[PDB]
């Protein structure tokens, strides 16, 4: 992997294999998404859920929400990237995420970037402060959580107040993606990846994990292709036939855009690269990371 990475860098052609790759990507309809009722459900006129992937709400009313499965088959793991939640469908994304029996949710992105309002503030910030969405019925308090440097891990307790049940969510928030741009370094990436694989909310027995920046496909796109590579490795008889162009396409049958820039996708290859060394049993190097991420700063 580290070869073709190579002389990718040497010929110098990062933006002409990933032209490549927007040329080849899927192009599905999205009718529901643009039908006028669902406008003001959409934060971006031009990233939309394909509707055969598409989430739906189980309300009767109006099941549309901009979220997509993303299912990775050889991998075993399924996903859900959707947008920053709007002001108006905060009690939906909640929704979403009680239905579809997620126990995680990886945010990578601010509620305001560089003086722009990139999603809405969904969670409590305040244990005193619990929120009511009442148009779904549900109540969400601040638990408890561990601020990094870099990133911020929260304990959620989400209930259904129709039944009194509850349930404890795991927020995982990195602070500092810029967007349209890529994460510090491999190390801080593969830390908080792994941070959230060892909190067992990407094991099978739930539901699919959400994640979201603020469209959900260049930062969410770059976390999920990461994750998805990096598990085809540790299955197949031999790492080095993970062809990430191709896992990026198969990603992009189930949303589009995934992956913004050029660099997303070098800093993808480099992560998984780099993240290879645990997989192939460098015990040394998830401390290497952690120490490189500077997370108790
Ligand atoms: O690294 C990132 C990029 C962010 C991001 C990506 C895309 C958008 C959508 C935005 N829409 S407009 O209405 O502001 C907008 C801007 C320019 C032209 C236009 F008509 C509308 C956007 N779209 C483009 C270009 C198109 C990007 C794209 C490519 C493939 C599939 C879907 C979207 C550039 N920014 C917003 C944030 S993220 O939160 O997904 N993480």
């Amino acid at each position: 992997m580290e070869k073709e990475f190579e002389q990718i860098d040497k010929s110098g052609s990062w933006a002409a294999i990933y032209q490549d790759i927007r040329h080849e990507a899927s192009d599905f309809p999205c009718r529901v998404a643009k039908l006028p009722k669902n406008k003001n459900r959409n934060r971006y006129r031009d990233v939309s859920p394909f509707d055969h992937s598409r989430i739906k709400l189980h309300q009767e009313d109006n099941d549309y929400i901009n979220a997509s499965l993303i299912k990775m088959e050889e991998a075993q793991r399924s996903y859900i990237l959707t947008q920053g939640p709007l002001p108006n469908t905060c009690g939906h994304f909640w929704e979403m995420v009680w239905e579809q029996k997620s126990r995680g949710v990886v945010m990578l992105n601010r509620v305001m970037e560089k003086g722009s309002l990139k999603c809405a503030q969904y969670w409590p910030q305040k244990e005193e402060k619990e929120m009511i969405f009442e148009d779904t019925n549900l109540k969400l308090t601040l638990i408890s959580e561990d601020i990094k440097s870099y990133y911020t891990v929260r304990q959620l307790e989400l209930e259904n107040l129709t039944t009194q049940e509850t349930r404890e969510i795991l927020h995982f928030h990195y602070t500092t993606w810029p967007d349209f741009g890529v994460p510090e370094s491999p190390a801080s990436f593969l830390n908080f990846l792994f941070k959230v694989r060892e909190s067992g909310s990407l094991s099978p027995e739930h539901g699919p994990v959400v994640v979201h920046c603020s469209a959900g496909i260049g930062r969410s796109g770059t976390f999920c292709l990461a994750d998805t590579c990096l598990l085809l490795m540790d299955k197949r008889k031999d790492p080095s036939s993970v062809d990430i162009k191709k896992v990026l396409l198969e990603m992009r049958k189930f949303r589009m855009g995934l992956i913004q820039t050029a660099d997303q996708l070098r800093f993808s290859y480099l992560a998984v690269i780099e993240g290879a060394k645990f997989i192939m049993g460098d015990s040394s190097v998830q401390d290497q990371w952690k120490e490189l991420s500077h997370e108790d700063l």
